[PDB]
Order: structure tokens, then C-alpha cells, then sequence
């Protein structure tokens, strides 16, 4: 009896004083007090007052520097569309159910705002593992006479868009739902619930090896494939100082981005692990969500590591923030 069951939702909290109402109609405040709802504002206000500049500034300066647009960079303005989508679809939303206590779109709302903001952050997750196929193909040069052109980038944008459709999709005809997710004001997958009419368990291992294993996989095998180029390239040039020094800071950068990837990827693990064990105990409106909490700020540090980073667009957004000069 952890906690109240509904149809469309879970409430993390037992209904037994009574006082469980539904999160499509009335405040969750027995889940968290109130100013512990603003808190949760105050940081969907962090998220949206950082992320939508930097996203849509790289949007902006792609616009106006003819460098920028080449294929290899499709990507990267993929991510930036994607991070847009968790911005809209989910910080600003949960932003204004916040301010409620509960989700005040009720549940068509629920599947709306769920698969969106599932839909932004899937293809935010696939930019970065199609990003890396892309930079493997392109250095380690697996095919032997092959070279990445506007058609491949565009199959790879279009890959992103399938992989997140084939988790956000489903839950809207039958295989897992959407509802309420943590303190209730934002909707999600259901890890939550083993509800049987929907197959919610299938769907949990879909996505832990599709979604989750995979992802790891071919980010881990792509970079390290190609630091070993690298590096072994280097190494036959020892006396080019520019090659050792550019040598060091692909290095560097890969080890940004794979570490930068486990932030993101080993809460989920931790969580994971803590219901392989720990089985039997009830989760908090907190436990799960946890993982799902800190992932959001991935809309703003993804595009500062591969977008702000990168020293072409830099200078670029430079540029275009001083009107041009300098
Ligand atoms: C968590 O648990 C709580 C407690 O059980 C649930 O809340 C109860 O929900 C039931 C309905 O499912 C509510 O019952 C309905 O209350 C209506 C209003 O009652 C108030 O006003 C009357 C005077 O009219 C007072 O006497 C009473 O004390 C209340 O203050 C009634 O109009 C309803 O009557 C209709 O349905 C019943 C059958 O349920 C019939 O017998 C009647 O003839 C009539 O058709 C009904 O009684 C109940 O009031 C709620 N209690 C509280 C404390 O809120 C939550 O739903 C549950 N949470 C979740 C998420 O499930
Ligand atoms: O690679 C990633 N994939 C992500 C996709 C996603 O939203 N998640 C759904 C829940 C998920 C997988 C992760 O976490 C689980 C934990 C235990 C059992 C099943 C699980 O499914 C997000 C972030 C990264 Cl870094
Ligand atoms: C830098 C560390 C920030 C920690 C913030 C913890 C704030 C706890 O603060 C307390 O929380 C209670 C919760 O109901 C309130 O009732 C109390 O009035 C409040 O003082
Ligand atoms: C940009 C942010 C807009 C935030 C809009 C918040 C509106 C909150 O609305 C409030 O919700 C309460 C229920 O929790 C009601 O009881 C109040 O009457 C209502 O004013
Ligand atoms: C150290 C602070 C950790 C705070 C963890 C808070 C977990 C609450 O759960 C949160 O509820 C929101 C409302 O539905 C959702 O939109 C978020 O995705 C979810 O993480
Ligand atoms: C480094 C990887 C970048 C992309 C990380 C995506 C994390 C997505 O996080 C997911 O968001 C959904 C919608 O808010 C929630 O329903 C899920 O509970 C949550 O895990
Ligand atoms: C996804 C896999 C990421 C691969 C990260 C490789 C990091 C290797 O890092 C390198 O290791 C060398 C070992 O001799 C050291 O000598 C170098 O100083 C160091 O740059
Ligand atoms: C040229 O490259 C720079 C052009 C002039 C820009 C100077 C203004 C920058 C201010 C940005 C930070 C504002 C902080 C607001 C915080 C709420």
C-alpha cells in the first residue's frame, strides 16, 4: 500500500487519512510542501531562462555564418531543436502546473506534455550517439571508399526522429502510458506502476537495453575507436607539435563528453540497481525521479559542450552577440 491508484494516475502517498486527491484536479500537497513546489518553479525557471538562449542562439548564428552550415553540424542543430522541445514541451509546462500544485491539463494534457517533453529529450539522447557514429565514420574510416555527405546527414537526423518516435509513441496506443510522474506536476513513461493492461514491464526492458544499454554502447565503442586513431596517428608524427597538441585536445574533449554522459546516464543505473535489490520497499515521490530530475539540466550543458566549445561556433555567436564586430 504504498501508494493511491487511479485510472491515468499514481500518487506516490497512501490514501489512508483520506487526503490523496486526484492530480488532475486538486494540489499535491502531501506530497511536498508548498514552497518545495516553487523550488521545483524556480528550477524549470533556471532551465527555461538558460536554455532557451543558448539553444536558439545556436539556431540564430547558424542562420547568419555561412561555416557553420555543413553536414557534420546537421546534428548538432538537431540537438539544439531537441533540447527546444524539452524547453516547451516540459520546463515550461511544469513551470505553470507547479505554481498549481497539480496537473491542471488534465489527462489529454498529460499525454500531450508527456510526449513532447519524451520526444525532446529521446532525440537529444540519439543526436549525441548519432554524433558519435558520425565523427567514427568519419576518422576511423570503417568503409573503405566512403565519404559523409548531405544524404548521410540526413539520414542520421531522421534516425533521431525514428528512435525517439519508437519510445514516445507507443505509450500513446498501448504499450506502457503516460501520467503524472514524481510530485505530479509533469507527465512521463511509467516506470512506476506494473500495470498489466499496457505491458508496462516489456516496456521497461525495451527501454533499458534500447534506450539505455545501446546508447552506452556505440557512445563508448565510436569515441574509443577513434581516440585509438588518434592516437596511434599521432604517433607516427611525434616532431609535428600541432598534431600532438591537436592530439591532446580531441583526447580531452572526448573524455568531456563521455564523462559528461555519465552524469546524465549513471543515476538511472544507480536507480536501477536499487530496484534489482531493494525490491520490496516503497519509492518516495523522489526516488526515481531523481535521475529524471538532473537529466533536464542536459538541455543546457549539451550545447555548451558540443555547441560552445566548438571553436567555430564561438566565434560565430561572438560575432552575432556584438552586432557584428569583433
Ligand atoms: C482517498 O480517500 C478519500 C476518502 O475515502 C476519497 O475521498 C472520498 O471520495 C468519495 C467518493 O469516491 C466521497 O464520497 C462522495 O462525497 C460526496 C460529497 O460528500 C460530502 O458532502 C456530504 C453531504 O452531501 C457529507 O455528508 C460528506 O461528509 C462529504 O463531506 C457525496 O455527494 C457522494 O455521495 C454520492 O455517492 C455515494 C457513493 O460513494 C452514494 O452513497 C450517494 O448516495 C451519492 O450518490 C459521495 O459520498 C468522499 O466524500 C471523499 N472523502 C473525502 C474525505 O474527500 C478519495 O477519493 C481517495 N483518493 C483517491 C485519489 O482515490
Ligand atoms: O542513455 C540514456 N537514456 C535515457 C532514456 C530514458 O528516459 N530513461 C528511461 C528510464 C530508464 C532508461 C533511461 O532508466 C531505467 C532504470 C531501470 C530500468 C529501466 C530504465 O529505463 C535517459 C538518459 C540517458 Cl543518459
Ligand atoms: C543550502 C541548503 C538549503 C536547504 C533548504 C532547507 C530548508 C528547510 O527549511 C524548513 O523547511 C520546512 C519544511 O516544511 C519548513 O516548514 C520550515 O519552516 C523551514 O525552515
Ligand atoms: C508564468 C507562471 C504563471 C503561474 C500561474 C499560477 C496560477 C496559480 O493559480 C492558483 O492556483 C490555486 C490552486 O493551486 C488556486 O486555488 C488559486 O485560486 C489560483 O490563483
Ligand atoms: C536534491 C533534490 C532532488 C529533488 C528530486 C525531486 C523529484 C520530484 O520529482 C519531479 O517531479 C516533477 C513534477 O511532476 C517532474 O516534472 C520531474 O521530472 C520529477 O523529477
Ligand atoms: C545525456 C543524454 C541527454 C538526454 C537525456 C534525456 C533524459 C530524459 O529524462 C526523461 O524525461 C522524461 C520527460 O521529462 C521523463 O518522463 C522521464 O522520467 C525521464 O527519465
Ligand atoms: C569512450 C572511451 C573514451 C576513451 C578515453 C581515452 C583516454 C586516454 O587518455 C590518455 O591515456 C594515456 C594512457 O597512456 C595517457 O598517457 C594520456 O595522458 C591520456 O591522454
Ligand atoms: C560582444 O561580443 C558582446 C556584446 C555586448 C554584450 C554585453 C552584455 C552581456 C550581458 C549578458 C548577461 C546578462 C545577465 C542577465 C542575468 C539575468
Amino acid at each position: 500500500m504504498c501508494g493511491t491508484e487511479g485510472p491515468n494516475f499514481y500518487v506516490p502517498f497512501s490514501n489512508k487519512t483520506g487526503v490523496v486527491r486526484s492530480p488532475f484536479e486538486a494540489p499535491q500537497y502531501y506530497l511536498a510542501e508548498p514552497w518545495q513546489f516553487s523550488m521545483l518553479a524556480a528550477y524549470m525557471f533556471l532551465l527555461i531562462m538558460l536554455g532557451f538562449p543558448i539553444n536558439f542562439l545556436t539556431l540564430y548564428v547558424t542562420v547568419q555564418h555561412k561555416k557553420l552550415r555543413t553536414p557534420l553540424n546537421y546534428i548538432l542543430l538537431n540537438l539544439a531543436v531537441a533540447d527546444l522541445f524539452m524547453v516547451f514541451g516540459g520546463f515550461t509546462t511544469t513551470l505553470y502546473t507547479s505554481l498549481h500544485g497539480y496537473f491542471v491539463f488534465g489527462p489529454t494534457g498529460c499525454n500531450l506534455e508527456g510526449f513532447f517533453a519524451t520526444l525532446g529529450g529521446e532525440i537529444a539522447l540519439w543526436s549525441l550517439v548519432v554524433l558519435a557514429i558520425e565523427r567514427y565514420v568519419v576518422v576511423c574510416k570503417p568503409m573503405s571508399n566512403f565519404r559523409f555527405g548531405e544524404n548521410h546527414a540526413i539520414m542520421g537526423v531522421a534516425f533521431t526522429w525514428v528512435m525517439a518516435l519508437a519510445c514516445a509513441a507507443p505509450p500513446l496506443v498501448g504499450w506502457s502510458r503516460y501520467i503524472p510522474e514524481g510530485m505530479q506536476c509533469s507527465c512521463g513513461i511509467d516506470y512506476y506502476t506494473p500495470h498489466e493492461e499496457t505491458n508496462n514491464e516489456s516496456f521497461v526492458i525495451y527501454m533499458f537495453v534500447v534506450h539505455f544499454i545501446i546508447p552506452l554502447i556505440v557512445i563508448f565503442f565510436c569515441y574509443g575507436q577513434l581516440v585509438f586513431t588518434v592516437k596511434e596517428a599521432a604517433a607516427q608524427q611525434q616532431e609535428s607539435a600541432t598534431t600532438q597538441k591537436a592530439e591532446k585536445e580531441v583526447t580531452r574533449m572526448v573524455i568531456i563528453m563521455v564523462i559528461a554522459f555519465l552524469i546524465c546516464w549513471l543515476p538511472y543505473a544507480g536507480v536501477a540497481f536499487y530496484i534489482f535489490t531493494h525490491q520490496g520497499s516503497c519509492f518516495g515521490p523522489i526516488f526515481m525521479t531523481i535521475p529524471a530530475f538532473f537529466a533536464k539540466t542536459s538541455a543546457v550543458y549539451n550545447p555548451v559542450i558540443y555547441i560552445m566549445m566548438n571553436k567555430q561556433f564561438r566565434n560565430c555567436m561572438v560575432t552575432t552577440l556584438c552586432c557584428g564586430k569583433n
